[PDB]
């Protein structure tokens, strides 16, 4: 294997699987809202990856036939499974001091200092990664991706953090943000560019299924709910649903009273991950917590948009009957659906939680 100088390199000098990548993302992926923030289903684009490190130059990544999640996906696994951050673990002192300097002119030059002290794959490998999340967030109108979204969602994967690694994310915010400096981006590419009882809740499920806003039309959050007559001080626990915070997440699990299991109604590869990803790692950290299924989004069920984007990949809208088969599949105490969006069905998740809470 996993370290950078034995990859497969492209006819520009960086990794096949990085340049793959990329230039599929940027025909196909511009558009798509939540990209870099959405995942793929699990075992999927595991098996997408385990193509490109058995031989990266023989995949050829096709619309239709490749989910753009997936590749996305695989672009943050290989950043982050490299034997050293394609930063370099040793210029880190450097990235550090840089990012504490007052004015961003300043923090600019020293950046461009530390990527000169790279060694030229990484350099290059960095300058098209850049490049590329410039391109991405040129286009936020459309898939919503700023550069802070960006650089949060890239910050572990890139600098190899531990999840929460503050200096990291200014950095790579500011990369983006100045990229035409930092790396002498001429001006022909330029133009070319422009074309009394208290009980536990935790939240779990892939990324922007809906999580947070969940728990704030609602609304660590506190939540008093009346159910049958008991009065219970709800503790809401957020958690995060990309994989970067699989090793940070484990924090959020002691002491749970109850599982909030979330999909998205417009995302059958987030329902795939419900047993996939989730229900695996929530009984090994919450052994005997009764699990509530939920499918979030229940107002895109039937929305144009949402049914002509997930035709393109011969998918449809997850079913009610779907969740609830995989709700009795997982053991789950129930299943409800909702839109945090309207309101509907958001009462009725979390009475159902406290229930189970207190059953
Ligand atoms: N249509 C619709 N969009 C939603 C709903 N809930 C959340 N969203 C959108 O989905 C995106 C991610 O939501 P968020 O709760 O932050 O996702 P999280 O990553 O799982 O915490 C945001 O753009 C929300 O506005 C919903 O019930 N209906
Ligand atoms: F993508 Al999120 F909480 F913002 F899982
Ligand atoms: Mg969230």
């Amino acid at each position: 294997g996993t370290g950078l100088q034995e990859q497969q390199m492209s006819r520009g000098d960086i990794p096949i699987i990085v340049d793959a990548c990329i230039s599929f993302v940027t025909q196909h992926g511009l558009r798509l809202e939540g990209v870099y923030r959405k995942g793929g289903a699990r075992a999927r684009s595991l098996r997408l990856l385990a193509e490109f490190r058995r031989d990266a130059r023989s995949v050829k990544l096709r619309p239709g036939e490749h989910f753009v999640e997936d590749v996305t996906d695989t672009l943050k696994r290989f950043f982050r499974e490299l034997d050293d951050p394609v930063t370099s673990a040793r210029l880190l002192p450097r990235w550090r001091e840089a990012a504490e300097l007052p004015q961003k002119n300043q923090r600019l030059e020293k950046y461009k200092d530390v990527i000169g002290c790279l060694p030229r794959v990484n350099r290059r490998t960095l300058a098209t990664l850049i490049g590329h999340l410039y391109r991405v967030q040129k286009c936020a109108a459309l898939n919503q991706m700023c550069t802070r979204n960006l650089a949060l969602l890239f910050a572990p994967s890139v600098f190899q953090t531990d999840g929460r690694g503050e200096h990291e994310v200014r950095v790579l915010q500011e990369l983006i943000d100045g990229y035409i400096s930092v790396f002498d981006i001429d001006s022909d590419q330029v133009a070319q560019i422009d074309l009394a009882i208290r009980k536990k809740l935790v939240i779990v499920g892939d990324g922007a299924c809906g999580k947070t806003c969940l728990l704030i039309v609602n609304s660590n959050y506190v939540a008093d709910i009346e159910v049958d007559g008991k009065q219970v001080e709800l503790a809401l626990w957020d958690t995060a649903g990309q994989e970067d915070y699989d090793r940070l997440r484990p924090l959020s699990y002691p002491d749970t009273d109850v599982i909030l299991m979330c999909f998205s109604i417009d995302s059958p590869d987030s329902l795939e991950n419900i047993p996939e990803k989730w229900t695996p790692e929530v009984k090994h950290f919450c052994p005997n917590v009764p699990i509530i299924l939920v499918g979030n989004k229940k107002d895109l069920r039937n929305d144009e948009h949402t049914r002509r984007e997930l035709a393109k990949m011969k998918q449809e809208p997850v079913k009610p009957e779907e969740g609830r088969d995989m709700a009795n599949r997982i053991g789950a105490f129930g299943y409800m659906e909702c839109s945090a969006k309207t309101k509907d069905g958001v009462r009725e998740v979390f009475e159902m939680a406290t229930r189970a809470a207190l059953q």
